[PDB]
């Protein structure tokens, strides 16, 4: 058919009840994730085509980058809690992969300070139980699908995007095929 299980998406054999409608996972250590976000703008283009009433959730993962990877999951929790994802995503990706200036939790904190988050505000969030809970929520969602690779996107706990089955000769066409597939899946 036009959209086929095994081509543009795969189907989870253990569907996850109560999962977010559209769930993206990434790591700031993940090279394809840098491409998805900084070059292809996958999340934004998926969001822009989602049906009314379908919201997007994006979570960081621990399994890349050891200690610093876990610090980045916690910092992503701070970003979600403060609502500053759109201020820190670019400098976190560039700090880890472009300039390689993020080597410690303090260096992560510097990105937030430079982005205008006050030091007391960042530190209060970093140490908060609201943020511990958001870390737990990120870990649980990844565990629910036994996640071992990023980038990854899941729709309604049932379907997983399969970008490896899409033509990569034109970036723009690839992005809208991916977004159109997410829309299709959300309408199933
Ligand atoms: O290599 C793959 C195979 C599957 C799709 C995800 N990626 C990562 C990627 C990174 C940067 C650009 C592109 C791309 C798309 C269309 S033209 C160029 C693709």
């Amino acid at each position: 058919a036009q959209y086929e299980d095994g081509k543009q998406y795969t189907t989870l054999e253990k569907p996850v009840a109560g999962a977010p409608q559209v769930l993206e996972f990434f790591s700031f250590f993940c090279p394809h994730c840098y491409q998805f976000e900084e070059v292809l703008h996958i999340s934004d283009n998926v969001k822009k085509k989602l049906p009314e009433g379908v919201k997007m959730t994006k979570y960081h993962v621990n399994f890349m980058g050891g200690d610093l990877g876990k610090d980045l999951t916690q910092a992503w929790a701070v970003a979600m809690a403060l609502g500053v994802e759109d201020k820190v995503t670019v400098p976190l990706f560039e700090g880890v992969q472009k300039t390689q200036t993020i080597r410690s939790a303090s260096d992560i904190r510097d990105v937030f300070i430079n982005a205008g988050i006050k030091g007391e505000e960042y530190d209060a969030a970093w140490n908060s139980f609201v943020v511990k809970s958001l870390v737990a929520q990120q870990e649980k969602a990844a565990a629910d699908v036994q996640l071992r690779g990023v980038p990854a996107m899941f729709v309604n706990g049932k379907y997983q995007l399969n970008p490896q089955g899409m033509d990569t000769s034109n970036m723009d066409v690839f992005v809208q095929q991916y977004a159109d597939t997410v829309k299709y899946l959300s309408e199933k």
